[PDB]
């Protein structure tokens, strides 16, 4: 294995987290919340004389697909759950929904809170966020998801078509073996490239579900075979390179009309429905920062290829990785 491989293999040994079926303080963690909904249910429904609804909860994010990373110091882990009430969706309005699950997680840990397409638990160092969902029988064939907020107006308020089993399912099979494994290898760098350069506004930082998708349409292995020995190694850096290149490419200015000037914007179209931009809700200025932060990696990435001494080459990736990528000793 090559010197600069060693340091992102090593990087990527320090970020990683493990997924659900490996990690089983994630999933105590998780049980304990929907086993929390299960008890307030029973209580909110028997408050109001009724039956409480049964719910199946399945894995999702990034734990789900195996792209989880270790939060910065002072940072919270994302623990990410849907759960699919057995009810019709054209029987009940979706924030009223999201109050049931709310309300029944009233006392469990620091409170909780309905947002746009959750409902979010707080816990010392963690918060579970609940996609709730009707159920498919009963609601057409198609699964939707409670969008909405209790301050939404009418036209905010609805249930979504939404297939998050599909998306998991879409990062799962794109690749297999060592070739998948650079790709989530190289979905965790981008993430911790996040965490670190877009900390002092973290309402302007992308989204972990865009760099994922992102790199489902544009992330390509970079691997050398040797033609005598079929000895295969792999090329973390190089992968990168291209990767944000690619996506630096996809950058389109796009005029605004209200600030009479243009914005560089990156489009990223969710591959399962309901095939949304991904980035929609990200600012013009937001954009341009982030377009000016992905270059600076890609200038990052391109000057370690070209350094002689290793100190120089891994000191000017932690300039973009943070305090955890390696950087050896200089001679």
């Amino acid at each position: 294995m090559a010197p600069v491989q060693k340091q992102f293999r090593e990087f990527h040994d320090r970020i990683k987290l493990a997924q659900y079926d490996e990690n089983q303080t994630l999933r105590d963690e998780r049980d304990a919340v929907l086993t929390a909904v299960r008890e307030g249910l029973k209580k909110v429904f028997a408050d109001r004389g009724e039956a409480a609804p049964t719910f199946t909860p399945f894995n999702q994010g990034s734990y789900a697909m195996n792209t989880g990373v270790k939060p910065l110091e002072g940072g919270e882990y994302d623990i990410d759950v849907g759960i699919i009430l057995n009810i019709a969706k054209d029987d009940h309005d979706p924030v009223e929904v999201k109050k049931w699950i709310r309300d029944a997680l009233k006392d469990y840990g620091n409170g909780a809170e309905i947002r746009r397409s959750c409902v979010t638990v707080f816990k010392p160092g963690y918060h579970v966020d609940l996609a709730v969902y009707a159920d498919p029988e009963l609601s057409g064939g198609t699964l939707c998801i409670a969008k909405g907020k209790e301050n939404s107006g009418d036209e905010h308020r609805l249930w979504q078509i939404s297939d998050p089993q599909g998306f998991q399912d879409r990062i799962a099979s794109k690749l297999s073996g060592d070739d998948a494994a650079q790709f989530r290898r190289c979905i965790r760098y981008l993430k911790r490239w996040r965490d670190f350069r877009f900390s002092s506004d973290g309402n302007a930082a992308p989204l972990g579900i865009g760099l994922t998708a992102a790199a489902y349409w544009w992330f390509q292995v970079s691997k050398r075979t040797d033609p005598v020995s079929q000895n295969v190694t792999y090329d973390d850096r190089d992968a990168l390179e291209q990767f944000v290149q690619t996506m630096l490419d996809n950058f389109h200015d796009t005029w605004d009309s209200k600030d009479q000037r243009s914005y560089p914007r990156l489009t990223v179209e969710l591959p399962v429905q309901p095939y949304n931009d991904v980035f929609e809700k990200m600012t013009g200025m937001q954009m341009e920062s982030f377009k000016s932060k992905l270059q600076a990696l890609l200038n990052a990435l391109k000057t370690a290829k070209s350094r002689l001494e290793l100190h120089d080459a891994c000191k000017a990736l932690a300039d973009h990785f943070g305090s955890e990528f390696p950087v050896p000793e200089k001679d």
